[PDB]
């Protein structure tokens, strides 16, 4: 008579790894983000949990949806991270930026860089 | 001149946390499993990633598997561990038939509590 937990430390890192490779080929992907003229295969249920903005807008019909007043580059690393839970290597000029649409999509970590 | 990385500790988490709900809630859930006659809701991405079995069956069209050869009860435990990494309070007897679903199903950590 007893009780078992188990928990697998490396559950989370090999689940996003598995997504992003997902990603990369659009497996499973739902949406298309454009953003300047690049275009981002991506999953709803991954950037709604992570993201205030995407939360609000796929709460509702839509396979597409145009972002301004971001870089794609930009654009590119916040899903990076929604992607890996990490900002790898980001050169510190872009910082200001990268915090700045982490704040217009309402990504609480970028957002909180300062 | 220089460059930043950060790592959010606790995205992991929230992440899974935010999913797990999605799934209470049927919201972006793509596939229906049928498991004696218990229906789960989920998504085919996060199931894909972490199933060796899902990942074979919706690299093609379906909305619905049946399983069979597994209890309800022990199939919700599966899930919950693909949704939290973790298996929780687990009473010691069905331990050997959770590894074994595990198994079936190619749930690594699982088929490997042995």
């Amino acid at each position: 008579r007893k009780l078992i937990s188990a928990t697998d430390i490396q559950y989370s890192g090999s689940l996003l790894n598995s997504l992003n490779e997902q990603r990369g080929h659009g497996l499973f992907c739902d949406v298309t983000v454009i953003v300047e003229d690049r275009k981002f295969r991506a999953h709803k249920n991954i950037l709604s949990a992570s993201s205030t903005y995407f939360h609000q807008l796929f709460s509702v019909a839509g396979q597409v949806v145009e972002l301004s007043f971001i870089r794609a580059e930009i654009f590119a690393e916040i899903l990076n991270y929604i992607y890996s839970s990490k900002i790898v290597r980001v050169r510190s000029d872009l910082l200001d930026e990268l915090i700045k649409s982490g704040q217009l999509l309402g990504v609480k970590f970028i957002a909180e860089l300062g």
